[PDB]
């Protein structure tokens, strides 16, 4: 891992976990993750693919205040999963990450969101209701990530993932795009809302 260039302090928190040797995913994405390049990934659907996005974000938005990054993801089961391995991937660090899904009460989440985490992981619906009540702010958000968007255009996000990208600026924006397979609305994803991304397969 400290070969990949990942942060001292990411690989304490990865030894802590017993995660030694990096995967092939991994090694192939970091080195781009952390020189700030978009990353297109075709990979197999769930989570063994989420350090590669979410290791080297880490040290990206660790200290900072207000929300850094935000992933989308198409269920509540996948956003739960990806946020507890990010919480391993910065254990000890002091990261705090949120999960916001549809079909919750929102009070909640506008209190976990009021609180200022650095991550956060969520359905688009649901993100989207945040932006519009600007519960989710912007203006610090400087890494998006896209897991499984075929997935997430199969149960009818296709809008609200255009909608997001669209809305975040872009200029200081590195931009991450997960699927296992292209669709041609996922496509123009890229084409219209990505810079020229680096592809890992």
């Amino acid at each position: 891992f400290k070969e990949l260039g990942i942060s001292d302090n990411t690989v304490q928190s990865l030894e802590s976990m017993g995660f030694k040797e990096p995967t092939p995913i991994q090694k192939d994405s970091i080195p781009y993750a952390l020189q700030g390049i978009d990353i297109l990934g075709q990979a197999q659907t769930g989570t063994g693919k989420t350090g590669a996005f979410g290791i080297p974000l880490i040290e990206k938005v660790v200290g900072k205040q207000g929300v850094q990054s935000l992933i989308l993801a198409p269920t509540r089961e996948l956003a739960m999963q990806v946020a507890e391995q990010l919480r391993e991937f910065s254990r000890g660090q002091g990261v705090q990450v949120v999960t916001v899904f549809g079909g919750m009460p929102i009070e909640r989440q506008i209190k976990a969101l009021k609180k200022g985490p650095q991550i956060v992981v969520g359905t688009p619906g649901r993100v989207i209701d945040h932006l519009n009540r600007r519960t989710l702010k912007t203006d610090g958000i400087h890494t998006l990530i896209l897991d499984e968007a075929d997935e997430m255009m199969n149960m009818g996000f296709i809008d609200d993932m255009r909608f997001i990208m669209d809305k975040i600026p872009a200029v200081q924006r590195q931009t991450m795009l997960f699927s296992a397979t292209m669709p041609k609305a996922i496509q123009a994803l890229v084409q219209q809302f990505m810079k020229s991304p680096k592809i890992i397969k």
